[PDB]
């Protein structure tokens, strides 16, 4: 049992020398020079996240180009991904930049760009034209990360209601409105996010983080906007409001990956469901064997200051133990005192809870909810998993070239690291988002076609040895086709080091 | 398996209408008038802490007066916790009032007193005599709550280390020091904190938090200290260093219950093993039945701001499903601007914890794990929490004069209210620490000494009914001895209400 | 698991001192007498069958009598079954007693009973009247336990086929005949079964065996030929063809308990499918709490040997370890040459077969297939074999009238006995069939009321001492109504012997 | 559960096409001929016994001539044991060659050779020297293969006990002794076993059933005595006394395979204790896979009677659920009148026993009680099972030169057959003990080497098609090395049958 594990846990044994856990960095001010990125890289950064809700192409296109340099210069294959806007609705910019709201204040918001720029406490911008459709006399406003609210008094006309402020807030320029509990009809895909969707794919962004998808049918219209030459960057979709909750299994089958994306989820519906919210969709995913990332205030205080508070130390600590594969920093590392200091912690907080994990309680329950036949190849991951488990592998090694069979072999959650040797740079920076696999790239056009797998597995325990996963005499399991079998793994040995 | 039950989460469905958990909410400030008292009370506190680290004995007798009569004014009973200011390492002064030192900086420490008054750049003094004997070469110091850290470089004689600067920061007159993982020999109980006691015991408190508990034989001295007039005030042993944790299955063994103090534990262990510490130290205490409080930035930003991060409140929601009966708010209640909503925060949290719980899977865990032969109550008690899952009984009932039967009820984790029913108002403050227990007093003195237990069980019956726990035709689980035991329960009925 | 268990079982450890599990014995020439009834008694018999396929109405009172005659000198209760004819189908008499048949040999079998003395090698009578009806040419006519089988050529006419003889047999009188795979139309009760049961009720038999039961409706066709005066017998539904096994749930239902009547279901279907059938019907009792009997061929060789054979034993212990309630002897007792013997190695073998199970796995499989929400009764019952387990309980005591707390206790399957204090006689001798209870009889009439419960407490607490189930200081569960609720037991205690 | 696997079992539904339990016959009078050896393995013998403790060599050397000669005309692979007459204790002989006793005799017993010829009721001579340090006052001496029995009443001197005859019994010259419950000292390998060994030896018998063995050491003389021209004979240790169970766990390490031989342990342990002892000793042998076959009396009836009796369809059953690999038959096929059909039965009561297992309950018993890490092959062969199970693989495949690899994969109990392709047609016949394996030979010398292993996939693979194990798009499971790895297979495939 669970009980029965954690009075057994040691604060005083070594941890896994390992990290299974991925890291996703949002890149910003503090962090966008090749240097900060190098950093952040040695730090822990497996993934660059761009948020395209602020910034320009060519301040993007910096990103893209220094988070590429600093990747050659350590050698190492860093995912790239591109955060849509979505359908984002926001405040106007205000006279002075600030106004500031008692209770009862009685304020008018426009759809009237004529106001965008002059926002006052009397009357201002919210950039979403239908508002006034969309919110009735008694519904709610929330501004602000849902700070402040406001009650909708009437409608004064079809551009404008008038608003009673229910509490204290200082309002600044541009910020975030959510509609809770209103019909919002917005496009998953707006003429903007069209543009910045082939952007992405003309720079060979990695994947990509869908905003407030609502249903599969949405991912679909990603998936269409991103094109022929598109196909193959991942759509993680983002869970932030009731509909993407309430949709969760279809926009799983239909995704690449989730994020549970709490900063708008913990608006959009009560904070506290948040958590049930969480352990549900990591769940879902684990399940079906697609990455899962949590977002948002994870380490939120060390946006300022030098260490976490407890309730953030435990918050990685959990998602981690709830099976998320990646943690995500967004303010910490984008525009933070400490963005070096941040994805340090969150690396020791990310061990420390993977070695507090149960062995095989994953495993087993994992495999315990599978549709029995399997296919072939996970009968053969999963029991290559197990093999692993029963000779205390100090690795697995993996032959994959679309990312597939590794992914599969993460699914069930194996205890050491997955060594997937790929035939594509791309594999290699997608399978970052993937817990436990380090990616090695076989280039078949230099090194030969290696159909009797000898090359590629050679690099993989060459690789293991240098990086100190394994030495001689250790048994690494080790998981590709046979020499006929072509499309995926039907074969699982077990080798000792030489 | 904790997959599967995660799978099947709904945020949409009703949450549970009692909560179970219970919160400590530290009296400051912000919350000392009757008025504000009664607001927490009204929002959700179940124990008043008084923090003895600041304030003048006259200080707090106002939060005893204040809380007594908020109380009394709502028909509640709430306990009152004594939270001592305990043993501390501090350095000397400084010149001047203030050094400032950087990184690479050599700087001797001494233990010599002569140096207590002139701390310099060069040498200051630390007042633990011990000194050289605790920390060795390449150990580590801990300055102003861990925000300077030294790294012992050599041993110079027996009252002097050599140490090396890890990072910039201004030190003032007498800093805390910490000796992370070091054996550290203070007394249990200071002078300060006998006078502190003294008043405790004379004013009536229910329980002492007692700081730094390092061995049982530290909370038998302060069991010893709280003399005969004391004997009954629980002791929650507060575990904040290294020690606390190697030795908490005799401190858990010497005391009433446990506070996982994780603001101190926090700078004496690294951060990021507080989560494992927790867990193991929530675990064990579940497993011997004994009440245990997760404390300290459970909530911490609400100090200022109107809602919680997303890490905080998952970090409340996970404390609940780790097991812990309490969690408790310090600053955001003592000092903060909200402390209503914090708490109403807090109560909405615990309670969506608790709804996302497995009903049975912590009972079945705690009851694997006990010795048999039990003593016929701890059958009996299990038992009958056994009845009331297989009933789906919506409340238990249980005669308990000391505590103890209520306690041991709780310990098996059942889904509904425990109303205890007891003799003694004493009680009815200290099962405020007890997941899921409401206590009702009968006043033996008035209604006459009820043998036959009817008077007092129907006087739990008739306060189910109108609370609204249960009604007419629903079936509750009575626990109490026959007609002839005495000393503990032997008998466990199911009664439908009339 | 039970592969765990069974490698910790020792053949040195010491076997329970008091027997679960129950025996039933067929009364014939070797037993009839009052000497051979009280020697079978103190060997180990619970009930006395008395087969009404053979013997008048005179013999069977001569049993009845002698029986009670017994019992009244040892001072026990033991049942009475009245075990149906029924539907039997026969052959005749032959010319001398016997006659002897070749393979190939051609026989005449005839409905005409103008032959049913006078049967030779080339016809023979069976009395079945519809026979040529039942079984077509190219069917099969099993006669002699199946031992001999003879292929129906054709039908010479309406009274008489020609059947092929397919093996060595010698055949004689009145042997019973079997026809799987026919529709054979006869009725549960016949009218010569309609006197019997008349006969049962107005003797004062304790239950019914009803043969060949096929249906639900059969079952309710037994209970109306009982009648008003015979409501209170128990019907155990006999399971001996094909389209019983397939009506399992329905008979379960409809009946008080069940018999695996394996002497005429081995023959009905293939002999090898018997240990499937009664596996799965001996597990559906115990899932509802029904008894269950496993009957025939036990100890067969022991009708004439001192000894039995390596398989009977493990058919015995077996039946034990599969869940029966009770275990049966037939001719082994009926006309064995060693009727006390074969009785005290049964009693032996079922000892160390209740010895060698694991305490709790049948306790937890069975309340797993409960439906919740329970009864309140069935709620205490199954919570007080959990208590007699937790606190290692000597003996439990349940006051039952009608029987029915005595068998949902023994539903699940406690490891020591359940002492029943009832108020009646023939609950004492009805609950003989089921596992771990002794009865001890509480004259109301006699003693008074006992709305309190003491004087039945006292005389069970008394017997157990007095029987050597326990003694002072020992711990017993004692299963009753508090001093309101009326109708079923509501409440547990645990009780030290005084 | 069991339970709840139990009561969803169904006798309508078809059963497993391939039989994996195996079936040994003793060969005798009834089935020496050529002819009756076809039929029997016809019927599904896999292996013929030779009882040693009858018949010549010349006796011997016709079975062995005959089952070579049966087996070679239907292309079979039979393996043939030889089980050794062993150590026996013996009475002396008698004046007039007879002396009856009666119940309440005194009867002096001793191990003075002066008495050996000349025996009466008053004293007789018993052939083991040791008497009167094996057995002690209070303790039994059991005569005639535990027909009569002696209590031991006192020591007279050191070579005579005087005893009293319990029961009623007619001895004649040299009847068997066995001291039950005694530390035998007798040597494991007597001259007249030496000369058995030997000719077992150069006439190539696959197997010794090695009697009486009481400890490792005597495994150890008959290993020695077997020598070095026998050394790859497997030795099958038959237990049948309480030091061969005592010392089971060190027995089952220095053999080949186990056999609880019932006959003699159930007269050496009482009756009724064999049960326990044959399921601990079976799941001790499924722990560590070595093969294990229940013996003796379990379709006895049979030896007479045309159809089986239930007890003996139950022991049958029940031997092949707790977990046995073979069954045995000895009088039944030596001497009974129908050999072939009590072998019929045999296989098709196996196979209905084979059909109501639950498919992955001891898979995942045995593999949950392995010691972590495992050498490499055991990983191997426990993931292949498993494998086959996550795709209901029809067969699996091992190339296994020794045998060895073949029971590995035996050990975690698949439910598909195994085919193993040998190199040794010796192993090809020992492998006939163990539970589903099915042996194809490779003719090295014929076909070649073979180093990539495709030759013996081929083969085997054809030989599935062939015996319609698979057919064309079928998975199966093939386990063998690698191109490098040597001494062990390292490897497993799924390969979907062309
Ligand atoms: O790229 P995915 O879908 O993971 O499939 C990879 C698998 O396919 C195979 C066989 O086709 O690749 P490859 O041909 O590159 O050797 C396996 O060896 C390998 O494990
Ligand atoms: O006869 P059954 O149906 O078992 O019911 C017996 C139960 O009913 C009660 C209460 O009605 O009997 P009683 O009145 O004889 O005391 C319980 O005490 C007893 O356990
Ligand atoms: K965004
Ligand atoms: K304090
Ligand atoms: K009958
Ligand atoms: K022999
Ligand atoms: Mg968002
Ligand atoms: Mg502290
Ligand atoms: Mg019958
Ligand atoms: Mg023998």
């Amino acid at each position: 049992s669970q009980l029965e594990h954690n009075i057994g846990l040691s604060i005083f044994e070594p941890v896994a020398k390992h990290r299974a856990n991925r890291i996703v960095c949002t890149i910003g001010p503090s962090t966008q020079s090749v240097e900060a990125l190098k950093n952040l890289m040695k730090s822990g950064m497996s993934v660059a996240r761009m948020n395209f809700s602020h910034g320009s192409h060519e301040y993007h296109q910096t990103t893209i180009n220094n988070v590429r340099a600093a990747a050659a210069e350590l050698g190492l294959h860093i995912g790239i991904a591109l955060d849509t806007k979505g359908p984002e609705i926001r405040t106007g910019l205000f006279k002075d930049g600030e106004v500031s709201f008692a209770p009862g204040d009685i304020v008018c918001v426009t759809t009237d760009p004529a106001y965008e720029k002059v926002g006052t406490k009397e009357k201002f911008y919210i950039d979403y034209p239908q508002l006034t459709n969309a919110v009735r006399p008694g519904g709610s406003i929330y501004v602000d990360d849902g700070v402040m609210t406001l009650r909708v008094v009437s409608k004064e006309d079809d551009r404008t209601l008038k608003c009673h402020v229910n509490n204290h807030h200082r309002l600044t320029d541009r910020r975030g409105i959510n509609l809770p509990g209103c019909e919002v009809d917005l496009p998953a895909v707006s003429e903007k996010d069209r543009k910045d969707l082939e952007f992405g794919v003309a720079q060979g962004v990695d994947m990509i983080f869908a905003s407030f998808i609502r249903t599969a049918e949405q991912v679909r219209e990603v998936r269409a906007a991103l094109g022929e030459k598109g196909k193959d960057i991942l759509i993680i979709s983002k869970i932030e409001n009731h509909q993407g909750v309430q949709n969760i299994d279809s926009i799983i089958e239909a995704s690449n990956g989730i994020m549970v994306a709490r900063g708008d989820l913990g608006v959009e519906i009560p904070a506290e469901k948040v958590c049930v919210a969480q352990m549900c969709i990591i769940s879902k995913c684990n399940v079906v064997g697609k990455p899962v990332i949590c977002a948002t205030q994870m380490l939120e205080s060390m946006t300022s200051n030098p260490r976490p508070t407890r309730a953030e130390v435990s918050d990685v600590a959990n998602a981690v133990l709830n099976g998320a594969d990646c943690v995500m920093l967004s303010g910490e590392t984008a525009k933070g005192k400490y963005p070096n200091e941040v994805v340090q912690y969150m690396a020791r907080i990310c061990v420390e809870a993977q070695s507090a994990t149960h062995d095989t309680v994953m495993f087993n329950s994992i495999k315990n909810l599978q549709k029995i036949p399997m296919c072939p190849e996970e009968a053969v991951c999963s029991s290559a998993v197990a093999s692993a488990f029963e000779v205390q592998a100090k690795a697995m090694l993996v032959l994959s070239n679309t990312g597939r069979s590794a992914r599969l072999i993460s699914k069930y959650r194996p205890n050491c690291p997955i060594i997937c040797v790929t035939t594509r740079l791309q594999t290699c920076r997608q399978l970052n988002v993937t817990r436990s696999v380090v990616s090695v790239f076989y280039d078949a056009a230099k090194s030969g076609e290696d159909k009797d797998k000898e090359k590629r597995v050679k690099l993989g325990l060459d690789f293991a040895k240098k990086e100190k996963y394994a030495s001689t005499g250790d048994v690494v399991v080790v998981v590709h086709a046979d020499h006929s079998v072509k499309g995926y793994p039907n074969q699982t040995r077990l080798i000792y080091l030489p």
